[PDB]
Parts: C-alpha cells; structure tokens; sequence
C-alpha cells in the first residue's frame, strides 16, 4: 500500500496526487499527476484488469498540468515508504496524448513499455525484486525518457505489482500511478501500443505465481519492451 507523493524533473518538485488529502478537499489543486479514488492506498487486482481502473488506477482522471522533460531526461517518482513484503516488478509505460493530456479519454490510450525491472536475485526466496531496489533507493524510481520516440505530450504510467499474495487467482496487486509529460527532442518512433485493458491477464506467468518458492526465471508481465 502506497502512492507517488512527488516527482522530481529538471531540478524542481512537481507535487503528486496526494490520495490521502486531495479527495477530502473538494476544491483540490492542479497537478501533473492523475486524480484517483484509491483512498485506501490500495491496488487494482486481476478482477479489474479489463476495467478502466487498471489504466491509471481506480476512478482516475487526467492531471490538469503537464511537466516538460529535457531530451533523454530523468523523471524521479518518489513513493510513500514501500513495504518490504510487497515484492514485485516496477514497470514504466508511455502513451501519446496527441494533444493536451488533461483532455484525453484514458480508455483509448495505447501504451508502450519503456522500462521493466523484475526479480533481481533469488538467493533467499522470496528474493530481491525491483520493489526492493525502489526501497533501497529510499522509495524512489528513476525513469529515463527515450530519445528515439516522437516528442509530444504523453501519459507516463508508472507501476509496482506486489506479488506477496499472487499464488491465488486475482491475488497480484497492481499500483499504477500516471503523470502528464511533455517529451522534447528530435526522435521519430511511434511504437506499437497496447490498450490499458490488454496489458495484463489474471493468469499471466508473472501475475499468478508463488514467489515464496525458488524461482528459476520471472516473466515480467505486460507487452514487449520497446527499444
Ligand atoms: C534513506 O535515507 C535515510 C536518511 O534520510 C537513511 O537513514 C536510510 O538509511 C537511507 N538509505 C537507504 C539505503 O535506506
Ligand atoms: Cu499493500
């Protein structure tokens, strides 16, 4: 359980969607982060993978603001303290807005995977995962925006999937957090994109899985990494 509290880009903080404050406020502030109704700081499980909730989390609506990123620049997402128990991958996707991200229909967004990190080491099951790298980095994740994609406005869909309950059907916990970016530079790729509702299925091999046993491999869920 947790959420993104802050985003660091080009030497300043863009405050996150503080899901334990702003939903209680009813004239809340404009941010680059999408609003959600996930006030339990919880997740979308496999029962919601083919619902709109999977795209940018429960009840999500676009952020009003968009942050510019330098070419091949970094976006650092800072989480609330991530529990060690919530082992799993950290996955990052972009979807083009083809216009102002604040007015996009989230149900039409077509994501391409720009980064993935999974099972890092399994010397002591359940092992050390991307989520443990995030904890070791004091609960932050650095995303590098590719230089090879067409610049424009994009949604960054940044996600932890916790697998501590994933041996049961619909036990995997997805924590997607979306922010609006203005990608800059000289690139031209328009990568093949996947609808939010086709990212994950509740029987995927990296989703329905017992992490407590020795694992020989881990198949990071979602569509193929773009390079
Ligand atoms: C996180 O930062 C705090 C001090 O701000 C430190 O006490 C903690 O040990 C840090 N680093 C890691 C790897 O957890
Ligand atoms: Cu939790």
């Amino acid at each position: 359980h947790g959420f993104v509290q802050n985003i660091v880009i080009d030497g300043k903080n863009y405050g996150g969607y503080l899901v334990n404050q702003y939903p209680y406020m009813s004239n809340p502030p404009e941010v680059i982060a999408w609003s959600t109704t996930a006030t339990d700081l919880g997740f979308v499980d496999g029962t919601g993978y083919q619902t709109p909730d999977i795209i940018c989390h429960r009840g999500a609506k676009p952020g009003a603001l968009t942050a510019p990123v330098s070419p091949g620049g970094t976006v650092e997402l800072q989480w609330t303290p991530w529990p060690d128990s919530h082992h799993g991958p950290v996955i990052n996707y972009l979807a083009p807005c083809n216009g102002d991200c604040s007015t996009v229909d989230k149900t039409q967004l077509e994501f391409f995977k720009i980064a993935e990190s999974g099972l890092i080491n399994d010397d002591n099951p359940p092992g050390i995962w991307a989520s443990d790298n995030l904890i070791a980095a004091n609960n932050s994740w650095t995303v590098t925006i590719p230089t090879t994609i067409a610049p424009g406005n994009y949604v960054l869909r940044h996600e932890i999937i916790a697998l501590h309950s994933a041996q049961n059907q619909d036990g995997a916990q997805n924590y997607p957090q979306c922010i609006n970016l203005q990608v800059t530079g000289g690139g031209s790729d328009n990568p093949a994109g996947t609808l939010g509702t086709a990212l994950y299925h509740d029987t995927d091999p990296g989703i329905l899985i017992n992490i407590y046993q020795k694992l020989s491999s881990y198949i990071i869920p979602g569509p193929p990494l773009y390079t």
